[PDB]
């Protein structure tokens, strides 16, 4: 009982570019730009789907870097997030109703207003290791427990 979803990192060699969600799940937190995957797309290409509809930005390949499965407890499906990166995109961030685009140096990336499990593989994303994560939450700011591990194949 599982769900798919992305979720892209724009990391170029001194700076990343998040979202400040505005509304729904995960608002009020800086972010990466992704959802849900859509019948008959693939992963990557939803990636790149979310990726404009959030950001307004077209990417030019996009990397695997991770998967990390997030369980809630009392929530029946698990969410399987497939996280990708990117150094090389089109056009300007766009503000929108939903999303306010920033751009942070690596050493300012705002992890106290971020997912609280973003401070375990973020800095794994910023040394170009990939990963696979598990994170048991108790609602959106309590990890119950969590694995997180290296790969050479996301
Ligand atoms: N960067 C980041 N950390 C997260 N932690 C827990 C959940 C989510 C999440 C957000 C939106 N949709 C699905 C999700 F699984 C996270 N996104």
């Amino acid at each position: 009982a599982s769900r798919l979803y992305t979720l892209v990192l724009v990391l170029q060699p001194q700076r990343v570019l998040l979202g400040m969600k505005k509304r729904g799940f995960g608002a009020g937190r800086w972010n990466g730009f992704g959802g849900k995957v859509q019948e008959g797309e693939t992963i990557e290409d939803g990636a790149r789907r979310e990726l404009q509809e959030e950001s307004g930005l077209t990417v030019d390949a996009l990397h695997k870097v991770g998967q990390i499965v997030f369980e809630f407890v009392g929530e029946p499906e698990l969410m399987d997030v497939h996280v990708f990166c990117t150094d090389s995109i089109q056009g300007t961030p766009v503000e929108s109703d939903e999303m306010r685009p920033c751009w942070f140096q690596l050493d300012q990336i705002p992890f106290k207003d971020m997912w609280p499990d973003d401070s375990y593989w973020f800095p794994l994303l910023l040394q170009k290791k990939k990963f696979h994560g598990y994170f048991k939450f108790q609602g959106q700011d309590t990890i119950l427990d969590y694995t997180l591990r290296e790969v050479d194949t996301v």
